[PDB]
């Protein structure tokens, strides 16, 4: 079983939680990428989309899908996104990507998160995989600073940009034992812009592709 | 004559430029009256980390060297104004919308001088509004979620931050706690920086009016 046929069976069964009409947020990566080609099908049914990324709204273009900037928005039914750990709780890492800002904007302004991933994402324990925390790029060595006093290792993510104009800190070894207490410890450091935590924003469903099928994990 | 008392202020501040340091400069209309006291004293100077793209802009035009924060490691001064502040160091900034990378040089910084003339001591901060730096996609929403907090946020139109970003300044904020209150702006996806120093407060407070300059703290 290819890893791109687990995220097609995934995408595919986030289809079936969009109804007629709705404005649909879109996040970011490979895994969502086929969903991006599942929406093109259906197209004709839908208002618009939010992207959470300019790679996603490019993606989204070119199937002819109409995009919408979130400031034109106030209700937003649906948001689609990959992850990079989930467990069944519906708390994440993501931001592998460097999306994680917009991402986790898209999110709050949506009533229903849905998770998608293959099973390579599910984790018993959140923190093995690096939280990417976005940084005003003249405070990069200040907020590393400051997180190294908060026990987390932090490595700047070589020559890469976020579509903010902003640099990233992937960060490691930090504890996950109250996850929102740390999500919210990382974003009141000043240059800190956001954190690929997701503990305050859960998924209200994470559907998981195997071999077997997807299940709803939540 | 209100730019009279910001060049007392200034001066002031120079009292505290000890040779071979390496210069926090603010914005403003207070810290640019330091500037060119700054300028008068260049040789005296190692380099100034600037708290915005306006300020470098002025302390090169003086000729002063600009040096990357991020290279810095020793900033033993920090000198920049506030639109209100109290005699225990709380001050709201942000009326120049540069409260962003200020509130990030002041945190490197040592000591953090505050330059005001006497219009800006307040017993309660509040009544200058907050300014709240947002990710320009994140508006409305942060707008919503402020609104929640008990604030009444104003797009300030037409205006955009060194980061490239929107700034909605917020009126009738509760400021009965303020490090909560800025905790809990900061914590709002697509805030990306507040006003309220209450966390990073000013070391000196140099306070002009008509008698002189005086250390408020
Ligand atoms: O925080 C600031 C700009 O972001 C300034 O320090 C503040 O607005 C005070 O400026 P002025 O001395 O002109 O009153
Ligand atoms: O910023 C990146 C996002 O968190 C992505 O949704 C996440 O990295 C998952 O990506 P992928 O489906 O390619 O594994
Ligand atoms: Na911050
Ligand atoms: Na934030």
């Amino acid at each position: 079983h290819h890893m791109s046929e687990l995220k097609i069976k995934a995408a595919k069964a986030a289809i079936a939680y969009i109804e007629d009409d709705m404005v649909i947020g879109v996040g970011t990566g490979s895994t969502v990428n086929f969903f991006i080609k599942e929406l093109a099908a259906i197209k004709h049914k839908i208002e618009a989309c939010v992207a959470s990324s300019k790679a996603t709204e490019a993606l989204l273009r070119a199937e002819g899908i109409p995009v919408i900037d979130l400031n034109s928005v106030q209700d937003l039914p649906i948001y689609v996104d990959g992850a990079d750990e989930v467990n069944e709780r519906g708390e994440m890492i993501k931001g592998g990507g460097g999306a994680l800002t917009r991402e986790k904007i898209v999110a709050n302004v949506a009533t229903q998160f849905i998770c998608i991933v293959d099973e390579s994402k599910v984790v018993k324990r959140l923190g093995e995989f690096p939280v990417a925390v976005e940084v005003i790029p003249m405070a990069r060595s200040f907020v590393a600073r400051q997180i190294v006093k908060l026990g987390g290792d932090p490595e700047y993510r070589e020559g890469f940009v976020t579509d903010n104009g902003n640099i990233i800190l992937d960060v490691f070894n930090l504890s996950f034992s109250t996850p929102m207490a740390l999500e919210d410890s990382l974003n009141v450091i000043p240059g800190v812009v956001e954190n690929g935590v997701f503990a305050k924003r859960l998924a209200d469903k994470v559907l998981v592709a195997s071999a077997s099928g997807v299940n709803n994990l939540k």
